[PDB]
């Protein structure tokens, strides 16, 4: 699963609600979305509920997962914000890992939603945020290269 | 180059550094690798330098060329991103062209690297992206698998 691991030089497991036991290899075959967000961001607050709806409707059928990559500035804020989400999270303690992803994808502002292929480790798009609201039925999911629009 | 010419329905000439006047007849008899990439892509950023070493070491002897087909989101990004590459590029302004090629090669994510025989327009290899790192010397070039 070397492809997906390329995104996590400093973590082998990610959070899942109570358990911090999800092992990366368990995402094999899925599309994985990195969600760059934070509690102090007004548009994230407005966008998150929409992503949560999308996730409840298609995560299973469309076979995808989402992972919070937090820009929160404290462990406590992180803890509370992520508590309100149903998906995965890169642990707050892996700050360098957050920074590696943030620069890697050139994430200048949030919310940003980046779509990736678990198996090959390839990138689908860094602009899935707008497609989540623009295509709620997920007809064109996972939207490769929306950057062309 | 009737065949190859069909891969470019909207562009007569491609880029080559500052030179925007390279014509497709150049690519005759050789293998042409269509490299689907963008500055926003980490795996691309890690593969590009490998492909650059590979290009500079075998483009002449193994007789092939590489052409960037950009998934960048802006002309400014394209400019700085392409400046660092030695090979060719479909001009950014031809968005319709990169969409044609994307659909044609069915590119669903990047990086994607596809080798095609310039003379028949047949896809020679589908695994050059993998084999470029595993066969840095070019022993099994061009890793036919179609």
């Amino acid at each position: 699963m070397s492809g997906l691991k390329k995104f996590f030089p400093y973590s082998t497991n990610v959070l899942k609600g109570a358990a911090a036991d999800i092992a990366l290899p368990s995402l094999a075959g899925k599309t994985v979305f990195f969600y760059f967000s934070a509690s102090w961001c007004p548009p994230c607050r407005a966008f998150t509920p929409q992503l949560i709806d999308f996730y409840k409707a298609h995560a299973e059928k469309k076979n995808f997962e989402v992972m919070l990559i937090s820009w929160d500035e404290s462990a406590e804020d992180f803890k509370d914000y992520y508590a309100k989400m149903p998906w995965l999270a890169l642990p707050f303690e892996d700050r360098k890992g957050m920074e590696f992803l943030t620069t890697g994808f050139d994430v200048k502002s949030i919310p940003t939603l980046v779509g990736v292929e678990a198996d090959s480790g390839n990138i689908i798009t860094t602009q899935a945020r707008t497609m989540v609201v623009k295509d709620p039925e997920a007809k064109d999911f996972p939207w490769p290269n929306v950057e062309a629009k």
